[PDB]
């Protein structure tokens, strides 16, 4: 037993980090077969900060601009293409370390791994969610741009977030492995800030189920609710709508723990209206939502 | 910015896990150079676990009563012998992976990484600390025996930890890599509790200098206090004892800050007194003990292997 924020084991992704430099600018790029991929915004230099064009300075490159250090040995760039906010340098030797792999894009509400990287060398690992609002709450310094985001379900590798920047608020923004930004966010340095962020209450629910799980049963009631009036209730806290799908989703938990899923839904609402009494759940004093349904499946069985 | 529970990456003992199985029992081994280790209780079955005798166990096995499997492939055991409470099964076959590595024993508040095991394939990651009870708060089903802990030190694995048996409460014990048990257990089926824990007070205090530089000041004061004073609101709260080391340690932090380590003392005091009164701190409602000094200022710096 136990419950601990669990990140996937990082080998398979610190084989593929490499460090890409364009002018005065070096960070973070994934090698996979023959293609580093990095952040666009490697190419801008001071002035191209607020409205670069990156057709017109991309064009302006020979594949001799980009220094690609593996460790070591120098890659030879061999040709470079953009893809939406990413840079794809084709290089002459393909990644011997290359795992099996793919790219997806998650939605709100997934988990995934981050390898944070410095000059190609990875710092740490940890867990992140996609927020409601297309941020994640990691922890990124100057340098860690092309940083990664995966899943390594099954020995294939699932990369599904790229870092491109840190939005005022502390909050970090990227794109998926095609290019293509979470939420609503460019990659120029003009005033941007991410919407109010909401807490992921299928997620709150699946952890209440780990609590159950790991043998704690303090916060449970003898209530249930309708769906429609936990939502009406949940939203006054921040909370985001709860779906058919999410109680769809939770039908396994439920089955394993013999709670209905709005009877957790009864608990999480008092829960909501009482706070903890100066008790804890698996170790928290607040209502975590970085865990998926699939993530405590995973950890508790 | 951001601050987070952050692993040491995992790659470097990736490429050591085996699986081990002696009899019905599987579990985990570490392949370095031409050695694999694992705890020694996959030698028992449930009615030995009661009270083993582990040299009159061992002498009655071979080294063919030992399958050793890395990946899909058999290692060949040509040796086999108990240091403490771990196997060391000789092989015929260096690791080709081993990475440059030392055991280490830890002391009770530092940290570690623990990439948590089944069936010799690794599953996961995750930071713990060694309780002042020398008890680690993992999360470990069964299966995950043999797997370990470790810090990077550079270049150097520093292993430090080997996962033997969950205690009634929830809890892991387990030993170093020389078969050392951390806390007074024993590898067998008998009545064993955690004793009652502490809170280890220069991590909370590191973990107060990373919210001050990640902009969470709410809870800094114009105060400050004295180890003595301090230290009887530590004990009235079961807080470990604050030493003059505890406050060099924090140096780097203190300085970088411009709080002095006696200055962020009187924050604590006045957390323990009246708690948070609503609030957070890094996006928890506990004051945090996980994070040692060097944990902060490695992450906060952007350290890398
Ligand atoms: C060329 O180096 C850079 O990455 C820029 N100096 C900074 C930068 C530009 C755009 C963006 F969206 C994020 C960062
Ligand atoms: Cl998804
Ligand atoms: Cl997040």
């Amino acid at each position: 037993s136990g419950f601990r924020k669990m990140a996937f084991p990082s080998g398979k992704v610190e084989g593929c980090m490499v460090q890409v430099t364009c002018g005065t600018t070096t960070l973070n790029g994934l090698w996979l077969d023959d293609v580093v991929y990095c952040p666009r915004h490697v190419i801008c230099t001071s002035e191209d900060m607020l409205n670069p064009n990156y057709e017109d300075l991309l064009i302006r490159k020979s594949n001799h601009n980009f220094l690609v250090q593996a460790g070591n040995v120098q890659l030879r760039v061999i040709g470079h293409s953009m893809q939406n906010c990413v840079l794809k340098l084709k290089v002459d030797t393909a990644n011997p370390k290359t795992p099996k792999y793919k790219f997806v894009r998650i939605q709100p509400g997934q988990t995934f791994s981050v390898l944070a990287c410095y000059n190609g060398s990875p710092s740490g690992v940890y867990q992140c969610a996609m927020r409601p609002n297309f941020t994640i709450k990691g922890s990124f310094l100057n340098g860690s741009c092309g940083s990664v985001g995966f899943n390594i379900d099954y020995d294939c590798v699932s990369f599904c977030y790229m870092h491109h920047m840190e939005l005022p608020t502390g909050v970090h923004a990227g794109t998926d492995l095609e290019g293509n930004f979470y939420g609503p966010f460019v990659d120029r340095q003009t005033a941007q800030a991410a919407g109010t962020d909401t807490t992921i209450t299928v997620n709150v629910l699946a952890w209440l189920y780990a609590a159950v799980i790991n043998g704690d049963r303090w916060f449970l009631n003898r209530f249930t609710t309708t769906l429609n009036d936990f939502n009406l209730v949940a939203m006054k806290y921040n909370y985001e709508p709860l779906t058919q799908d999410h109680v769809d989703i939770l039908g396994p938990l439920s089955a394993q723990t013999g709670i209905a899923v709005l009877d957790m839904c009864a608990s999480l609402k008092e829960l909501l209206q009482n706070g903890m009494n100066g008790r804890t759940i698996l170790g928290s004093a607040l209502l975590e939502d970085e865990f998926t349904p699939f993530d405590v499946v995973r950890q508790c069985s």
